[PDB]
């Protein structure tokens, strides 16, 4: 699985995930910069009000 | 847990999940008559080549 894991607005980059991992994620919350989006592979768990996404298809996450 | 549960392009329409859902989806494929999204509440199985994304967050899964 390949997954972006570019920050917020930077140019599209990806991470090619470990084997067996299916899932990419978006979290999303506000800083002082305005909206930040953090993607990578897997599906972490976030406290609450972080916006979470998970999915499972090549680079799903933008 | 509210959920968008419209089909591609209609009008956004809204269901609300069962108590203790914490999750709605979004479920894209293509065939000949367009690209086909469903959503809803929950976060299904799905066939390889369907696109699934799943959310935990209000009216997350436009």
């Amino acid at each position: 699985r390949i997954c972006f894991n570019h920050q917020s607005s930077q140019p599209q980059t990806t991470k090619t995930c470990s084997p067996g991992e299916s899932s990419c994620y978006h979290k999303q919350w506000s800083d002082f910069r305005g909206t930040i989006i953090e993607r990578g592979c897997g599906c972490p768990t976030v406290k609450p009000g972080i916006k979470l996404s998970c999915c499972e298809s090549e680079v799903c996450n933008n």
